[PDB]
């Protein structure tokens, strides 16, 4: 459906909200680098607004049906998502039918709290090829995007090591992966693609250390 991109100005404290979180979720990967590439800071180039109403009355629906399941509570975070699929995701929604079979927690839509995880997905599983450009996962050329989103948990189903499922247990609307001593970073998993909204969308380039 129709979509407009609102620019935010880099003097706006929303816009500002939303680099701190990009900027300080970043951590070390076990991969040394290799799906995401190797950097310690973004070079953040332009942070726009997703407008799209069909998008927006279908996840609200939703989280009406949550909230009455999970005692009037939406229990919405805002996390990211890296994906090769940036452009029918802003237009047509997160699409459950386009889940990550090979996930940890079977096939749901999968979100981080840190940016730099969800960098390793940009350009696909394990960073696919890399830029369509230069074929390379660490380009610090090509200006990559990723989202910024208001994912509806509702009632979350905490695990600790790989367990795969279709949909979230019963009575439960989301299954988090959480780090121990164990997973690097925690995941957030939805199996239903209304349960996200794909609130602001970032276009950075990683830096490439001095
Ligand atoms: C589902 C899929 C098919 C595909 N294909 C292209 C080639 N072909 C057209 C098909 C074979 C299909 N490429 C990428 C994805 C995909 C996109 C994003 C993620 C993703 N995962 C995350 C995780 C998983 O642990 C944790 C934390 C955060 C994230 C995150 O932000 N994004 C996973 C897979
Ligand atoms: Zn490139």
């Amino acid at each position: 459906s129709m979509t407009i991109l609102l620019d935010l100005a880099p003097e706006d404290k929303e816009y500002q909200s939303v680099e701190e979180e990009m900027q300080s979720t970043i951590r070390e990967h076990r991969d040394g680098g290799n799906a995401g590439g190797i950097f310690n800071r973004y070079n953040v180039i332009r942070i726009q607004k997703v407008v799209n109403k069909k998008l927006r009355e279908r996840f609200c629906h939703r989280q009406k049906e949550v909230s009455e399941e999970n005692h009037n509570h939406h229990n919405e975070r805002m996390l990211f998502h890296g994906s090769p699929f940036i452009n029918a995701i802003i237009h047509k929604g997160f699409d459950e039918r386009h889940a990550y079979i090979g996930g940890m927690f079977g096939a749901g839509i999968y979100f981080a709290e840190n940016s730099s995880k969800s960098n390793q997905y940009v350009y696909g599983i394990g960073g696919g090829t890399g830029c369509p450009t230069h074929k390379d996962r660490s380009c610090y050329i090509c200006h990559r995007q990723m989202l910024f989103c208001r994912v509806t948990l509702g009632k979350s189903f905490l695990q600790f090591s790989t367990i795969k499922m279709a949909h979230a247990p019963p009575g439960h609307h989301s299954v988090i992966g959480r780090p121990s001593v164990g997973l690097a970073y925690a995941e957030y998993v939805i199996y239903r693609g209304e349960q996200a909204y794909p609130e602001y969308l970032i276009t950075y380039q990683i830096m490439k250390p001095e």
